[PDB]
């Protein structure tokens, strides 16, 4: 059952793979960012949100002060979408999307622009590993509980 | 065979998994950096050379003239291990492991201090999964390929 799949930038094959992550969700998403700005990212999760998936986004708080980041978070927070900016780390460097708490993104691939078409990047999705979910979920939980909420 | 594990950072556990990964390798090491500039990570890879394991690195280039940087790279060259620096991205990214072509270190660790210590992150380690490994080198082999030796 368990299975990995690779994708990577400026190929790509990274930003197709993050948006098969997100498209397969159909019960939650848990998303964990440094630099959130993609247009098609953000699409793709508030599209998620309208087929009834569980969406929540913890983000870093002091790299995410851009008019791109802005334009993204209002975007998302308009579309009922939990939302929380967190300055307790230095960096909140993850860039993590946990599906149906079973399957993980991960990897170096930021959620931004530069991320999908210029970059050198590879993100890899993990499907099917529970316990390798749960464990990160515990590490999303954490940075979240101490995020401050960006409403609308 | 195949398996993951993950790591966190500040938590500790990331650092010590990507260590752990080093540690590991009997024949290979395959390594794409972005910040180049962890002390412990640099004596790990040497221990791997003098065990014997084939060590190849590639670094992005922009972003590693910094002090540790060169430190760490001045270290790295005069232990024989073959190192390049690629400028042919605005940003190389990635920063993975591939030992023994078949397991795959990735993540949004930075192979530096503030990663290890201070920001959030995260590290995987996929064990014993050749396919994912094979693609990962030719994701390595083409950076390799463009980039600039940096020796001693």
């Amino acid at each position: 059952e368990p299975s990995v799949q690779v994708g990577y930038s400026p190929e790509g094959s990274a930003r197709v793979l993050v948006l098969s992550a997100i498209d397969s969700a159909k019960t939650s998403i848990r998303m964990m960012a440094y630099s959130f700005t993609a247009p098609d990212i953000m699409k793709a999760l508030v599209a998620a949100k309208k087929r009834g998936v569980d969406v929540k986004i913890v983000i870093d708080e002091r790299g995410n002060t851009g008019r791109a980041s802005i334009a993204a978070m209002n975007y998302i927070a308009n579309s009922g979408i939990p939302l929380r900016t967190d300055s307790n780390f230095p960096i909140q460097h993850d860039k993590v999307i946990i599906v149906d708490n079973v399957t993980v993104e991960t990897g170096s691939f930021n959620f931004t622009k530069a991320a999908e078409t210029k970059n050198s990047e590879n993100a890899v999705v993990i499907w099917n590993m529970p316990k390798l979910a749960e464990s990160f979920l515990e590490h999303w939980q954490d940075r979240w509980n101490q995020g401050r909420d960006y409403r609308s």
